[PDB]
């Protein structure tokens, strides 16, 4: 009987988005029931592409607990190989806050609509538990919000002026990235970012598909404008966030106090720590690279926030490790290690989403590969930075969270919209997988609801 | 957890969404999804994904077949979810999926293809290759050829109230005209796509068959619905039951000639049938005096030699009829009603059932409102009786079964809002063996059938 599987992994709730599917559900992992759902295009979202999400500290999340998940839209529809006859895509880009009442979601709010922001990728929360981030990789936008208020705190626009203007050397032959503080246009103090506004490209840059941009696959009004923001993980000391961008391979790390960009740090291996920020007008910062070598993927920091991560792809396939130790002062971070294994020597696969333990000891990180070759999980030694296993799972693996006794390990994959999902459950001390539950989902996420804001330092806050 | 798939058998789960728009594929035998497919990226704008039924393949892991319809129009608004939607898509689609071994492939629309939108349940042949589909809004049913996508039989079926009050329409008799349809637009197409036909606008939703006779469903034709429900196959050929919940009829056919032959009473109380008389070359009706109660679901046992009617809401039992004559289904005799005092109230209702392969068992689901448990009666099926009821979860729909009839697999829907989930029973316990999580609304839920004897414990024989 399954329930002697579900009694050991605990009183945990997982949330998990569809992608494609148009859901977002919360599942009870200490019986296996479905609490609940949503289908965003019963709202009228017409193409509700669930992306990704971050879950709030709540004391009892059996009783109640409230989320954010955002959707894409326009033409992302059309990239993942489905044969619709769609002409006319919805627009999409989102963001919903979501409460559940103990019995059932409720669609509380669409801070897109409220704020004029849509942005479609990853959505962390703050370690406070009183706000959120989110950015977007086709608009190269981020902002920061207010929970209670619904409310822009900050937004920020990152462009890339290249070096070459040729589609193909635009990044790796450098350029200049432009960080510009946004102020709202529209009356109300509303910004006007609502749908495909704002694109620099027309759909967004798939998983392992950093390259399809310089390679001439990706239209778009201001291809060799594009950065690729993808997520603002947070230092759970407090103080600074990390922005991720995918194409020049960098992490801007910023001051939450006074918000400014204070150091950019370079994710290839053989490359800087980092490069400094000049700030150039009262709302305006630069970083000038000399060359890109390598894409990067997902970013995070450690539960003690004295070791930061970032996944360098493609070009390489790595761990990158910078010493964070010193909380007053990221101009000092200095890269300590590079995981990196004989294996990962072609474009795949990639190094990819990430989640420590508790403890800090160990980090699990998946890895992604195209159709058909099976992805998996790696299992990395975080004190001493080696690999330790990898694990096969399944296609398409994407996101990991953590019960937050750090027992079991929770991942998802899914299928590349069209194939085998579900979700898997890995034992952190045999480092084997428990086994699969099945998933009707596309998942690019999931989240485990914390019940308290140190739960946090292993959630959607610290790390993708 | 691997200890625990590797007892239910290589056998595939496949699941409509209802209110998420999907369908699913899930390998009981690894806990994987095998593919999922969701209705609102191909542009159907309101993929109410209701029912469906499985065609036998040799191989399912390697490629298989199934139907599954949707609803349309207004019912989006029925489940309680505070959409601000005004014009919804127009649904009622039928379509054909293939899954390949690696993903679903959308085939045909039949419903575009023939005219006829219809979004109650549907049933495969006993052959396997055939499928006929019922719609308690536009109480119309169609059985359609696989192969050439085609409609073999299509009928409309209407009241005529004794009494034209809306509260006494069904209470106090009438008269159920049977008439056989024919296309009416260019190329033999039905005019019925979308909500086309519908005599009220929206379905009466589980539990809420007295919802009409309240006053609480608009539509142009209020008085004149008997709410088909769907169309079951006798395993042994010849003869299919269509269930009418307003009415609590169950007409038996005859496929051989398209023919309506004898009208069965679920009431208890009530006469075992009532005669079918002609009165055109197209047209059969039924007249019955009175209606004590409607009815839910039907469905025969593996051998065909009893038929199971649910008597619901004014009555709540499982009425049984000896239908071991074949060749004459005017002997169909009322032959044991199963009761309990538990379902002495409005709930729950006997709602939908599978039979162990031997015949032996059946479980029935019980179903209530919020937040009452709904579960499964576990009936003995050779004399009779109830065995035990187990609680489950809120608002469960269908029971299939693994072939070698070892797991009884259900569903549990939420009303579309609370929680869901995917139960398997172990048949020899009668004892729940585990939930697993389910994204989903589900009104179905079938096993891929091998062969045409697996199903006659599959989505054919029984709703
Ligand atoms: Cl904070
Ligand atoms: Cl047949
Ligand atoms: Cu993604
Ligand atoms: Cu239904």
């Amino acid at each position: 009987k399954i329930e002697e599987f579900y009694a050991q992994f605990g009183k945990y709730i997982l949330l998990v988005p569809g992608k494609f599917t148009g859901t977002v559900a919360a599942h009870d992992l200490s019986t296996g029931r479905t609490l609940a759902w949503l289908a965003g295009w019963n709202y009228g979202d017409t193409n509700p592409i669930m992306h990704h999400m971050a879950a709030f500290p709540s004391p009892d999340p059996y009783k109640g607990f409230e989320f954010i998940v955002n959707t894409q839209g326009g033409k992302n529809l059309f990239i993942y190989g489905i044969p619709t006859t769609v002409k006319e895509p919805g627009e999409g880009f989102n963001i919903y806050r979501v409460r559940y009442d103990g019995t059932k979601f409720n669609l509380v709010s669409n801070i897109a609509e409220k704020t004029g922001l849509g942005l479609g990728v990853h959505v962390t929360a703050t370690p406070d538990g009183k706000g959120f981030a989110v950015a977007d990789g086709q608009k190269d936008i981020f902002a920061e919000f207010d929970l209670a208020t619904e409310s822009v705190r900050t937004a920020f626009l990152v462009d890339w002026k290249p070096n070459n203007s040729d589609l193909k050397r635009a990044w790796l032959e450098g350029g200049t990235m432009t960080i510009t503080r946004l102020k709202p246009t529209l009356p109300g103090g509303k910004y006007d970012y609502t749908g495909t506004k704002g694109c620099k490209i027309d759909w967004e840059l798939v998983p392992g598909g950093e390259l399809f941009l310089e390679e001439g696959k990706v239209t778009g009004t201001r291809q060799t404008n594009v950065v690729a923001l993808d997520a603002f993980v947070y230092d759970p000391r407090g103080r600074w966030g990390a922005l991720s961008a995918r194409l020049p391979g960098v992490a801007i790390i910023f001051d939450r106090q006074d918000w400014e960009p204070v150091v950019a740090l370079v994710g290839a291996k053989g490359e800087p720590s980092s490069l400094p920020v000049k700030k150039v007008a009262s709302d305006t910062w630069e970083i000038k690279m000399d060359k890109v070598v390598t894409p990067a993927h997902q970013a995070g920091f450690s539960p003690d926030g004295k070791n930061f991560l970032f996944m360098n792809g493609v070009r390489q396939n790595n761990i990158m490790v910078w010493d964070t130790s010193n909380h007053a002062d990221p101009t000092k971070w200095t890269k300590k290690a590079v995981v990196e294994d004989p294996g990962w020597r072609g474009s795949y696969p990639n190094t990819f989403h990430m989640v420590f333990t508790p403890d800090g000891r160990k980090v699990y990180v998946t890895l992604w590969w195209p159709s058909p070759t099976p992805n998996g999980i790696a299992v990395v030694d975080a004190r001493n930075w080696k690999l330790l296993k990898s694990v096969d799972i399944g296609p398409d693996m994407h996101t990991l969270a953590i019960t937050y006794d750090g027992k079991y390990v929770v991942g998802v994959f899914s299928g590349y919209q069209k194939t085998a999902s579900g979700i898997v459950i890995m034992d952190t001390k045999s480092d084997e997988v428990v086994g699969i539950l099945p998933s009707v989902g596309g998942h690019h996420d999931c989240v485990i609801v914390p019940k308290t804001v140190e739960d946090l330092r292993c959630s959607r806050c610290t790390t993708t």
